[PDB]
Parts: structure tokens; sequence; C-alpha cells
């Protein structure tokens, strides 16, 4: 196989604009329920649609080539790489104009909150609790982790948690959890990267391809 | 919080079981299919209804009292936790008689195998990595690693990995994706667990109740 692989997000935040990108740099392609692999039909490329999660993981892993994720999602699992002891390294070729979001702490709208030291003790709910950490670490506050895949902004009401750090880009979910934010820990927006090992020749020249369509584009 | 909590998975393998068990035992609950909290009706007991893969962390880290969980999970999450310089630790209360399955190695079909040396330098899709790893370290077998968290077994035809490692219950999921089981390296069934750290008094007197009712419901289930 001399096909070069794309992953991007299956379903979620990254998913539509991915695509729309890879459109517009002349990637044909039909996105519909693959529920893995889809297949440009005027390029050889493979777009590999997967949980975001994972995409960190298959471009320090080499498995794909390249990968749009987020800012966020991408340093949290290189931090996890890196606490295993691991050396997790990808190459960063653009930094994208979509997927604009912060990673924030947040209260019941109800709390009185004058400082940061108000964390201190507090059970902290979230989904990345690398990012969490190293930012309470660096600030010099204690607290109680709790870490959620998903509905993290119920964990207060659930009584499991007494505070969150949650993904922001309306403000419509903590609004309807009755939750406000108070302090931004971290800003985001996706990216485009590549694995670290050197590409064919082949390969390489349609990424340096891709990406002058990705600048022209931008 | 006075009322004991329990994490189950929300939806999956193990979530009618693990409700069933619950009732099963006396247990009374309003459950809201979408929703993270239920509660039980009879007894001061919350149940929270999580993806299962945070139920080991919820309990390594005492934001819940007990967990229904399948071993291969509990294990993948140790073994993470413990990676990452963590201490880990819980009390296994009982191994349960449903949630059976198994981790094993995957190969298409068509492919010959006559060795677990076959599998050198192979990538290895997998939902897994730290199973995997140990299990081909201890083999003496050096692979690519690919982290999936979900389709793993299409890994292979899509030519994202050569092989993969990936629990097995029917075999169903393996026949439609023309794979074949090739080595069993983890023998899983439901668990239930309890965070480490002493329950109050009542708590405590609470989970025995129910521990009993576990028993006596696992024998009237044979
Ligand atoms: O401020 P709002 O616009 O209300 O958005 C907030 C929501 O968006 C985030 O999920 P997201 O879909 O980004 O994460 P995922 O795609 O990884 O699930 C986060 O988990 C919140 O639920
Ligand atoms: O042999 P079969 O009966 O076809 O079962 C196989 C399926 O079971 C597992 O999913 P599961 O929901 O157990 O994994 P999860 O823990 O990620 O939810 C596995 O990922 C397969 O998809
Ligand atoms: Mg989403
Ligand atoms: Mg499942
Ligand atoms: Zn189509
Ligand atoms: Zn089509
Ligand atoms: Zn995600
Ligand atoms: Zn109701
Ligand atoms: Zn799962
Ligand atoms: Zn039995």
């Amino acid at each position: 196989n001399t096909r070069l692989r794309i992953a991007i997000q299956k379903s979620g935040r990254l998913s539509k604009e991915s695509i729309e990108l890879l459109s517009e740099c002349g990637v044909k392609m039909h996105i519909h329920e693959q529920s893995l692999i889809a297949f440009s039909t005027n390029l050889p490329i493979d777009i590999l649609r997967v949980r975001d999660d994972d995409i960190p993981g298959l471009i320090f892993d080499g498995v794909v080539d390249l990968g749009i994720i987020g800012e966020n999602v991408l340093e949290e699992n290189e931090l996890e790489r890196q606490s295993l002891g691991e050396n997790p390294s990808y190459k960063l070729l653009k930094k994208l104009d979509f997927g604009y979001c912060r990673l924030s702490l947040a209260l019941p709208q109800e709390n009185k909150f004058q400082n940061l030291k108000d964390f201190e003790g507090l059970r902290i709910a979230t989904s990345y609790p690398q990012l969490l950490k190293r930012f309470m670490k660096e600030n010099g506050i204690n607290y109680k982790n709790c870490t959620l895949t998903g509905s993290v902004e119920v964990a207060p009401r659930a009584n499991l948690a007494d505070a969150i750090c949650d993904l922001v880009s309306s403000g419509a979910t903590l609004q309807a959890n009755n939750l406000k934010e108070v302090k931004v820990i971290y800003e985001s927006r996706a990216c485009l990267i590549q694995k670290e090992n050197a590409l064919s020749k082949e390969k390489q020249a349609l990424v340096d391809k891709i990406m002058l369509r990705v600048a022209g584009v931008m």
C-alpha cells in the first residue's frame, strides 16, 4: 500500500471542517458511515475516521501519516505518553483556523469564587486529567481528581465532584448545567500534524502538494 | 454523601446485566436511559452510569464506593496507572457470573499462523495497549502498536494494522470481519470491586448486606 493515510475525527467538533478542508485542498472522497476507512477517488489517500482521542497516538506510533486534531487532545495524550516514560514525537505542519475552544475550570453558579486558591482540596471532574494536573501543579494548588470521558458537566449535580475542568466554545453547556466559567487553563484550535519518521519520496511529495494547497486555501 | 455510590456501565456488554444483578439483589431503581445519575428508591444507594473505561479510575480515585467492571478493563487501567508512576488500589469483592469474554490476538482468516513468532514486526491494533504490551514483552515478541478505542476489528481490512488484540465473546465480530482467533492472552468476567479506603461503618454494613445477597443470587441462578 502506497496510499497516504490521513486520520480525522469520525464525528464531533472537527469532523465537518476537517472534511471541508480536505475537499478545498482538492481531495475528493465520499463520507457516509464508513466505520473506519474512506477512500479518495482522485488521489492515493485514505481518510481514517477515528475517535479524536486516538489521533495523537496514531501519529506518535507512525500508524498514519497525517492527522487533524485539536491542540488540547494532542497535548493531553502527549503528556500521558511522556508520563509513561515514552518520547512521543510529531511534526506540526499547520495551525488551522477552526476548532477554537478553551479548557476551563468551572464551578456551580452559586459558588463564591475569589481566587484559584478556592480550588484547594476540591474534587474536580475532567476528561483531560494530564492537562488539569500540570496546570494545578504549576499554580501550587492541591485537588482530587475525577476522570470522566463524558457528561463531565453533570458531575457536580451527581455529587461526584465540586467543580469541573472542561472544553467551552459557546458557553451553552455550562449555562445549561448552571455552572460558571472561572479560569481558562488552555486555549486550543485544530492543527495538522505528521508522523516523525520520514515518508517515502512519493508520499512526501503528495504532502508538500497538499500543504501548498492548505497554505493556498488559507 | 451518606449514600453509597455504585458505578456501572451506561450502555454496552455489562449494562443490562449489572442493572439486573442489582434488582436481583433487591435494589429497586429509577433509571433515565440517557442519564449519569440513577438512584435506588428503597436504599441509600446512587448508581452512576458511566463509560466502562472510567470505572477503574473512579474506584482508584475513591470517587465511588463500588463498581461493576470487566477484569480486562480493570487490568488495563491498573497497568496504565502503575505505568504513570501511580499506585492504583482496590478491593476485589466478587467475581461475577456474567461478562464472559477473552482478550485474544487475531489475524486475517487467510493468514498462515504457525507460531506467536509470526507476530514479530507486525502492526497490532487494540484498545488494550498495556495488556498487549505486557503480554508481548513476557513472550519476547517485538511489534508495532496501534491504539484504537473502537472499530478495532476493521483495522486489518482497512490496512491500518496486520493483526488485532481484542475482546471476543461470541466470536461473531471476528467472523463478520473474516478474522480468526489465534491466541488467548487473558480470560475475563465482570467483577464487583470496592475503593481502597475504609467506608464508614454504615456504608460497609450496607455493602456486607449487598454481598450476602449477591452470593444468594448467584447460587440461585445456577
Ligand atoms: O461551550 P459549548 O459550545 O456548549 O461546548 C461545550 C461542549 O463541547 C465539548 O465537547 P466536544 O464535542 O468539543 O468534545 P468531543 O468532540 O471530544 O466530544 C465539551 O465536552 C462540552 O460538552
Ligand atoms: O465476539 P463478539 O460477541 O462479537 O464480541 C466482540 C465485541 O465485544 C467487544 O466490545 P465491547 O463493547 O466489549 O468493548 P468496550 O469495553 O470498548 O465497550 C469488542 O470490541 C467487539 O466489538
Ligand atoms: Mg462532539
Ligand atoms: Mg461495550
Ligand atoms: Zn457517496
Ligand atoms: Zn458514495
Ligand atoms: Zn473525544
Ligand atoms: Zn424520571
Ligand atoms: Zn468502553
Ligand atoms: Zn457461578
